[PDB]
């Protein structure tokens, strides 16, 4: 180990191997970390927040739609599904972690050992106009989701040799900086996206900007640190056109991520 020299097997190629998160990934650390949602106005909390009002203009107050909503790098989080429940008949969650896809199917199966969304939960419920409650809602996201797939963005096949019907919308957050070493694996990683996608299907992407790397407490993992002409033209390049791209300036703290903002985008597949 490189004691945080260097992010956790980044040592030998320059950037975190994949290897490293079947290892030293554990999700009850990182949901512990970053989804905790206790105190709102922590830095975490605040990113959180903005994600899911952009899930929810994205979701509920714009068209996107469909049937089949496939989520690329899912980990063990579920707040990115919430708003999109909604609008999607079947959701699919994909992760390279094992572990994080048991995090996940333990939630699925609502497991009392399973990490607590419900303040995640409510919070998405008020945006909706409160129309549910927070069980209710849940309740309804666990039926939608059919499909915990393991995924590798870096493989012409992300989902192996698993079929499915071409989806509506791709979604990934917080994903592809972690996943992708250099600008020409992010923009293979979007074609190969591309390829689970319908023509004219959505993709729905948000990220760090500038990040070279993020903690889980004290282990420290490898981010790609793109900046937006960077993410516009892997994008672009990778087969799509931007709906619309939006830049916040909100950072996580310096201890959690070295991220400059974070960005958002809806494309569509040309
Ligand atoms: N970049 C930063 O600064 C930054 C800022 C804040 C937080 C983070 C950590 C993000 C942790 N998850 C996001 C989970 C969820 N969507 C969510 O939103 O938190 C990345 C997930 O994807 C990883 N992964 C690595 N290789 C992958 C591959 N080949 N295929 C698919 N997945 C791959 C792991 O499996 C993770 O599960 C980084």
């Amino acid at each position: 180990h490189s004691s945080g020299l260097v992010p956790r097997g980044s040592m030998e190629s320059g950037f975190t191997s994949k290897d490293t998160y079947l290892s030293h990934f554990n999700p009850r650390d990182y949901l512990e970390k970053y989804y905790k949602f206790g105190s709102r106005h922590s830095a975490e909390s605040q990113i959180l927040k903005h994600l899911l009002k952009n899930l929810f203009k994205i979701f509920c107050l714009d068209g996107v739609k469909g049937d089949l909503l496939i989520d690329i790098g899912s980990g063990p989080t579920i707040y990115q599904l919430l708003s999109a429940c909604e609008s999607f008949k079947e959701i699919v969650v994909t992760d390279y972690s094992d572990q994080n896809l048991q995090e996940l199917e333990k939630w699925l199966k609502a497991a009392p050992a399973a990490f607590d969304w419900s303040p995640v939960v409510t919070y998405v419920c008020d945006l909706e106009g409160n129309r549910v409650k927070g069980p209710e809602k849940e309740e309804k996201l666990r039926q939608a989701v059919k499909q915990v797939l393991k995924c590798d963005v870096t493989q012409s096949q992300p989902l192996g040799a698993v079929p499915l019907p071409p989806a509506d919308c791709v979604l990934s957050t917080l994903c592809l900086d972690a996943a992708c070493p250099d600008l020409p694996t992010y923009c293979r990683a979007l074609r190969n996206l591309g390829s689970l996608l319908k023509p004219g299907g959505f993709l729905v992407i948000m990220d760090a900007l500038k990040s070279s790397y993020y903690m889980i407490g004290e282990q420290k993992f490898s981010s790609l640190p793109l900046g937006r002409e960077a993410v516009e033209a892997a994008v672009k390049e990778a087969g799509y056109t931007i709906e619309w791209f939006e830049v916040i300036s909100q950072s996580y703290s310096s201890t959690m991520a070295n991220n400059e903002g974070l960005f958002s985008l809806v494309a569509r597949k040309l």
